[PDB]
Order: structure tokens, then C-alpha cells, then sequence
């Protein structure tokens, strides 16, 4: 509790799914969260249960002028931005020859280019507290393939790289970037697959609460030196051989 | 040698550098070869001076058309394609604050879904063939970050996950898809960079035969048991920890 | 606050250096702790500051008789045995020429074989209680090389192995099996290396206690979802590539 | 093809498995190879059918002194040493807590210790011809985990960063050190495991002549610019995810 008193934060899709739950695990440990997202209904909704500690704004994680938007509602509403935690997200498969290049597109705008222009827009406020954290969220996914599944793989090997390569140059200024890799979590992407899809070591798939706990950490001073870092969380999945 | 006796090849970008020498290097050891690039003057030049054993093609990779057109020439010229070496790309620079989003998505146009698409394009022949090799030219800066280097990073971590989640899918075809993580080489990429940059073992860049050496093993069938493999050839930078 | 309560914890070479911060550090979360070590006056000096929550014991990790002892000591002392840090861990360097095999020896006994006698030691208690956390203290040069540091290196790339074999092995028990990667700390070990001799994002080495928030939270119930995993603290220098 | 006439190669365990597999590879290659093991009369029975371009010795390669006698063995009888294939290596099992302890100071010892004696052994040679391959048998078990396997996966996961420190303190002699990862290969070694135990892209286990010709692509020049890096044949399975 406490953890994250004095610390402003925004979360990309955090109307539903671990979004959600990142947000309101945040404001719980004290920080003010702006949270965007295209379900404005739902956005609104729980925009209304946390009140003043949180502010719903519509972004579209692939248009600039939104993520401006954004951005100033924090720090206008809360004085600053030390928090952003790329999380929007979507997941689309097809095989090599039945995936529409239009899917693929669409998932590098999202996955891709949303999480790098969520960067840009949060660096300068950032760069002015001399303190700040970025937690890009990947998947295991961004660590190994998967059949019929060209797009998310892609996405989420390049925002892996992304965050080292951004890791690096932030570091000097005092900000720190991280990505999260997750194995099956409970959400609404989710939940027309199978929930031991995965060999884990855990038996069993995430809530997302348990992400939202490392979001958390990563967010705090508790991480003061861990930058351009892959921290998975998937029951051990990518820690064993995949096995028949 | 004949390594590549009777082999059919396909290279993007070959009409200079690392390209060009793959090219010479897998009609050297007996293959043929269609290599396409923008640089059609160069290009031609080539063809000139390689005969029957190749063919040149103006191919823009992230054109799919041209990617089908080369696929045919392969294809009526020589019968069959069994070997892909995703070599086109393109280096841009900036700042997360300076970078231009337009040098963002043509990078991601250019080293990500040129590579998916020349991917898409050589599966119809080698499905049919019931076997090929895909061979992508990733970097180490797909295993790592450089500071104003998140176009080329993402992209070339994109390279590296494509190569596993389409080696899955099309390993029950009979098609190896491996991807190659190379240093400095010498080439008109990088001769405004100096040769001594990375922290190698071997005390020296890459001559671009050299990769090339990697790119015939991996599509001759001496590799038959590799797919879904990074091959590192940075004399050594990977393997040690950045020393101030 | 209480992030640990109820937590009995057992922290090997926890006599000075990030031992000793890992002991402070879990105290103050709540948590009971018992620290082995071979440095006695030491051992018994801080024992004395923390004799309400935690508790000394000679223990050479080489010892399996004493690793059964020190476990009794927390079990009988605290009620049981929930997080093991196996921290305790010797530096020796040598080129291949000169490194005395006696060295080497030495090395893999305390750094490696150490290592497993803890866990061995301390599963039985853990599955009693149906739910625990390991700890294994790696380090980056687990993750890329170091001239005339073979024997570390090897070790220390072993611990990580090892942490995924019986990750997988006691996650059926509700035994997590995490490893920690950490850069240059400032610790008795390093008194002799500068402070920058790696090249990191955040511009200067660690101190022990950044390093004992994150063995905070992989005890916690908070890391719940993260086992056979890789936790790099290191100021960002394997995020980047090794330049000259 | 006699891609490595004119080259001195010494391969530890060579008289059966892999080991007499690469053996046979090099030589076929125009290679001279001086192969040591304790199986003698397996050794010397295919030492007589190579004659002219081979020796079996006897090696123990937890001994030095055999080391010793095996190079200068090679020196003597075919003029000096280029080439170390890292072979020899054994493999047991058993839960942390069934697992004798003397299972696992064996297995360091051959399968770890062993790997570092067979480098200190031939340094010497090849840093006088300012040339050298070193190549050590790793396996994808020093990529990720397995269940009661604890010895084996340290022990290999250790050798793969003891290539590393290794590669980078020999390469200004001009001396390369890779690690090679294969799956599931069919020797003595494995014949009670089933041939499709891990999850492949090609389906099927490796002959073990896939995994020589990689070593010949290793001790050959054409692999020049690869060091300290690690080269993967298992079929695919580390490029996916385990599924159930
Ligand atoms: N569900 C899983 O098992 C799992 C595993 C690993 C990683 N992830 C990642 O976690 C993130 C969240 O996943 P989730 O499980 O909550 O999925 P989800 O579908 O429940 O939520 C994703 C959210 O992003 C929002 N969103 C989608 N496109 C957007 C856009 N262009 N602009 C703004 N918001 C947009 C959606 O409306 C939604 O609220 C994604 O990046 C996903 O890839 C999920
Ligand atoms: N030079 C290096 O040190 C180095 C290190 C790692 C990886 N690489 C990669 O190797 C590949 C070749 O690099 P290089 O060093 O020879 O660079 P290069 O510039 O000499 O050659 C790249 C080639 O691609 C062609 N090309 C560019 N855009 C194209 C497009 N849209 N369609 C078709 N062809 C196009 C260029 O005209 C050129 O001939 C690239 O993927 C590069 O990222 C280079
Ligand atoms: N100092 C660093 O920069 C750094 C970086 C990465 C990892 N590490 C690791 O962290 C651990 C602790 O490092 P440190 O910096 O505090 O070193 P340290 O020398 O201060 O402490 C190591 C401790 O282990 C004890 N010890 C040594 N041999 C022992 C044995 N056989 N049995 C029991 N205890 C024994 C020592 O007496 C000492 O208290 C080690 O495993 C080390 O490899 C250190
Ligand atoms: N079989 C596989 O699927 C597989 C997969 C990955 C890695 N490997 C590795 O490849 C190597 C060879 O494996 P294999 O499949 O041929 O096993 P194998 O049992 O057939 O051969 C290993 C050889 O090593 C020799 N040997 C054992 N201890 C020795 C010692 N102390 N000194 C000298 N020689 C000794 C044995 O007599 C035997 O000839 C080993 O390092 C093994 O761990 C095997």
C-alpha cells in the first residue's frame, strides 16, 4: 500500500481486460491513473467507481493527436506523468497464405506503432520529473513463435526491441523502460482458448491481477535498477523444452 | 563447389553489398539465381556479368506483385525455387523526440512486411516442392537495443520472431526457415561507420563473404535439422558484456 | 509493509554484502529470517541488531549437513520455511592458461553445487506448506561471457539452468524457482572494480538494496505468477550492445 | 567434398554416437582426426577401418594428462591442431530429491570440467598457428529446463557460457569457440526415448549426421566470423512455445 503515492500514471486499454485491472491495482497503491481506451462506454463506467484518483479519456493508440491528449489530461489533472504503461492491445491469427495483409497492418499499428507513439508522447513531461518508467507489455510470445500467428509474433518481438533500444537512450534522463511477458491470462482476448493451452509448471493460467502485480513493481522506486529488461510472467512455459 | 548444385534461389537487395555477394557466392557453388532490387542499373550490370546462372528482376519488396513476378521468373526459368534470402533492408537514425514517423513506418514497410512478404510469396513453389529454405537477414541489433536505433531495432527483432512463427508453421512442408544475426560488415550501409564499433573478439568487421559463407550452409541441406534458428556472426559482440 | 508477513525466509552468505541487504530488507517486510554464512563475527553482529525476527547460523553452503541444519533451525525457530535465497557465492578470474584447476574446483563447489544443496535442503519444508519461493542469485555474466572469468561465468550460467530444471520440477508443489541477474553492485566483492565498468543506461552501479527489492518481491505471493524466470537488475547493460 | 582437407581435428567420445558420427564426417571431409574415449575396443576397431587418416587414443576427459597425450598425439602424427570438437559427454537423471549427490559431481565433472580441460589442452597448439575451432557440445537443454534433470541442464547451460568467456579470451589469437544445441539425436544415448518426445516443426528426430555437418560447417573457414555464439539444430523446437 502506498507504493505508489506521488506518481501519475497512464494506461493504453485499460477500459477492459488486465488494462483494467492495472489501473485500478495502481490507484489502490496510490497513484492517479488516466486511463484511454475505444470502449468509452466501459471507460466511463469505471471511470465513474474510481472518481477523482483516475480520469477516462478516449485513445486510439494509433493517432498521435490522441496520445497528446492524453498526456496533457494527466498532467493537467494530476500536475505530471511518471507512469505509461503501453497496454493496448489486439490479437488477430491466419496462416502465411490465409492471413489478409490488412490484419497484418492493422496489428503493427496497434501492437507496434501505438506502443512507439505512446513513448513519444510521454517523454517530454517524463524527462521534466527526471524520473519515470515505461512498461511495454509484450508476451511470451515476443520470445518464441507460434503456428498461424505472423502478426502478434512480430508486434510483440519488436516491442521487446523497442524497449531496449528506447531503455537505452532514456536511461541518462532517468527514465527507465521494461517490457512484461505474460503466459494465458484470464481476459476477454482470451477466453475462447483453452486455459492449460500452455505447458506450465503452475497448472493453471494467470488472473490478471497477478500481471497487474508486476506492473506495480515496475512502475515503483522498488526497480530502480532494472531497465531495457524482459520480465516474464507465465507459469514457466519459456522456462522448460517444449515437450509431447 | 556444387553445394547448391541444383538449387533455385531467390534474393531481395542483391544488387549490391551483402546481396550481391550472396548472390556470387551461391552461383559459385552451382546454383542459379534471381535477385531483384531497386537499384536496377547495378542490377543489370550483374546479370551481365553472371549469364545464364542468374536473373535480375526490379523487385520492390514492399510491392507483393513483384514479389509474384519474381517467384515466376524463378520459376520458368529455372523450373523451381527452393532458397529465399530475405537480404532487402534499409538503416534510418533518430531520437525517439527527432525521429520522423514517416522514416518510422517505412522502416517497418521496408525490413518487417517486405519480409513477410517475400515469406508469402515462396511458399507456393517450395510447398509444392515439398521442401526450401527461408533464410532472413535479422542483425544483432535484433538481439539487442541502440540508442536512436528504434526503427532499425524494432524491425530487425520483427525479422527474428517472424523467422520462428513461420518455421513452425511451415516445417510439416518440408521448409526450413532460420534467421541471420550478423555484426559490421563491410558494406555501402555502413562504410560511414567505423570498423571497430562493436566490441568484437576477432579484433575486426565482417567482409560480407563471410555472411555469405552462413547463407550457403543454411540453404544447402547440410542445415536440414535447423529451423526456427538464430545464427549469430558478429566475431563475437553478443557473446560478451558492453565494458566501458 | 507486511509484504512478507508470515514468511519464513533462509538467506545463505547473508553475513555482509546483498546477503545481508536481503536479510534487512526481508525484516522489514515482516518477514522471519535465519542467514547462514562463514563470516561468524559478522554473522553473529548483525544477528544481534535483528534477534527478534531473525536469527544466525555458521553454514558453508559446500556442507549439506549443515544445510540440513540451518534449515531445522528455521523450522523449529519460526514454524516453518517458505523463501530460500541462495546468495552466497565466491569471484575468482584467470586466463585459460593460468586459472588453477583447484580454482575451478572451489568455484563450481560454492557458486554451483552450493546452489542445488540449498534447494535440496530446503524443498521438503516448502511442499509441506504447499507454497514457496526460490531464490537464486545468478548474475549478468550468466548471460554473456567475461575474459578470464570462466569459472564465474560458468557457474553462474549453471545457476540459471538450474533454476528452470526445478522450477519445472516443483511448480506441481507450489514452489516457484526464480534466478536474479544483477550488474555491478556495491559490495565487498567489488570494492576493487570501478563503479562504470559496464556500460549502462542509468550511468552508474547498484546498490545492494535495489537488488534486495526485487528478491522482496519474487519471495512475495505478489510474483505468483512468475517462475523459472530471468530478473535482470542491471542499469541496462545487457539491453544494449557492446561498443567501443 | 574435402571441406576441411589440410585440418587436425581431436573429438572427445568419438567412438561411438555423435562422437564417431563427426569422426567419420571430418574425415570423409579430407580432415585428419585423432578421437579419444574409454570405449578402446569400439575405438579401435573404427580406427582400422579410417586407418589412413585417423588415431584413437585413449581419453578420459576427466584426466589432463590424457588430454595432453591426445594432442600432442595429433602434433606428432599429423603435424599440429586446428579443430577441438568438445564431444564427450553423459547423461543421468533423477528428481531433486532422489538424485544422488555423487550423479551430480560425476556428471560436472565429465560433462563440465571435462569441456574446460579439453580447451586448456589445446590453446597452445593453436595459438602458435594463430588459428583454431573450438567446438563444444551443448544441447537445448542448456536453453531451457527439464524435469529431474538437474545435472544435465546445469551442466550444459554452463557450457554454453563457458564458450562464451572462452570465445572472447581466444579470439584475438584467431581462435573461434560456438556451442552446438542439437534435440533429439539418434544415438545410445537416447534410444529409451521416444523419437518424437519433444515438439518439432519438422517432425522427426535428428540422424546424428544432421549435427556433423554442422560441425563441419564449424571447423571449417567458412564459418571465419562466428564466435562465442550458439548454434541451434533441434528441428525447431526452441523457436515454439510449449503447448499441451
Ligand atoms: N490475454 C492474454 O492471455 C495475454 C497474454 C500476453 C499478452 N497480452 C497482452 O496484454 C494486452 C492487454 O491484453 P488483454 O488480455 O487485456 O486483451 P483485451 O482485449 O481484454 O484488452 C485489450 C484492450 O485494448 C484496447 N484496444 C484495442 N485496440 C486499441 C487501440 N487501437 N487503441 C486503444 N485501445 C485499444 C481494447 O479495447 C481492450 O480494452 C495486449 O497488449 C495483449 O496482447 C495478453
Ligand atoms: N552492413 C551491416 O553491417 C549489417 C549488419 C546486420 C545486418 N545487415 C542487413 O543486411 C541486409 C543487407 O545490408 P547491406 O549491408 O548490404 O546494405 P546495402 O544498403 O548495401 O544493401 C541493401 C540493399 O537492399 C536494397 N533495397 C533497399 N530498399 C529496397 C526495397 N524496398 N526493395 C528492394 N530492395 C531494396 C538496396 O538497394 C540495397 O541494394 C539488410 O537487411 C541489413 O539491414 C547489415
Ligand atoms: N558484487 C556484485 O557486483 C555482484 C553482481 C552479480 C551477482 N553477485 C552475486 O551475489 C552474491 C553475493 O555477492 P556479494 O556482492 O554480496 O559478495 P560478498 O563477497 O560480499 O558476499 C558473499 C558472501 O558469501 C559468503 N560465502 C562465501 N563462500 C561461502 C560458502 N562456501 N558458504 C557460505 N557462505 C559463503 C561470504 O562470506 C560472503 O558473506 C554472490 O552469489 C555473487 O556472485 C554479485
Ligand atoms: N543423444 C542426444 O539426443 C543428444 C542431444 C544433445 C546433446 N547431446 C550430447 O552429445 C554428446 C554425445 O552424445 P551421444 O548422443 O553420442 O551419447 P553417447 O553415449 O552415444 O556417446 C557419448 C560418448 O562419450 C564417451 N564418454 C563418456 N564419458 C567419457 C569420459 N569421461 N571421457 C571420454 N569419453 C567419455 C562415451 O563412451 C560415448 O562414446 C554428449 O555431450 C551429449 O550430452 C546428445
Amino acid at each position: 500500500s502506498g507504493r505508489l503515492t506521488g506518481k501519475v500514471a497512464l494506461v493504453s486499454g485499460g477500459a477492459r481486460g488486465m488494462g483494467a485491472s492495472h489501473v485500478r491495482a495502481m490507484v489502490a497503491e496510490g497513484a492517479k491513473v488516466v486511463f484511454g481506451d475505444i470502449l468509452d462506454e466501459e471507460g466511463k463506467a469505471m471511470a465513474a467507481e474510481l472518481a477523482d484518483a483516475a480520469r477516462y479519456v478516449h485513445l486510439d493508440v494509433t493517432q498521435p493527436a490522441q496520445w497528446k491528449a492524453a498526456v496533457d489530461t494527466a498532467v493537467t489533472a494530476f500536475g505530471g506523468l511518471h507512469v505509461l504503461v503501453n497496454n493496448a492491445g489486439i490479437l488477430n491469427i491466419g496462416t502465411i497464405e490465409d492471413y489478409a495483409l490488412t490484419e497484418w497492418q492493422r496489428i503493427l499499428d496497434v501492437n507496434l506503432t501505438g506502443v512507439f507513439l505512446g513513448i513519444r508522447a510521454v517523454v517530454k513531461p517524463m524527462k521534466e520529473a527526471g524520473r519515470g518508467s515505461i512498461i511495454n507489455i509484450s508476451s511470451i510470445e515476443g520470445l518464441a513463435g507460434t503456428v498461424a500467428c505472423h502478426g502478434y509474433t512480430a508486434t510483440k518481438f519488436a516491442v521487446r526491441g523497442l524497449t531496449k533500444s528506447t531503455a537505452l537512450e532514456l536511461g541518462p534522463s532517468g527514465i527507465r523502460v521494461n517490457s512484461i511477458h505474460p503466459g494465458l491470462v484470464k481476459t476477454p482476448m482470451t477466453d475462447w482458448v483453452p486455459e492449460d493451452i500452455f505447458q506450465t509448471a503452475l497448472g493453471r493460467a494467470a488472473e490478471p491481477v497477478e500481471v497487474s502485480n508486476l506492473v506495480v513493481y515496475l512502475a515503483s522506486d522498488e526497480s530502480s535498477y532494472s531497465t531495457g529488461a524482459e520480465f516474464v510472467v507465465d507459469g514457466g512455459t519459456v522456462a522448460g523444452l517444449a515437450h509431447n
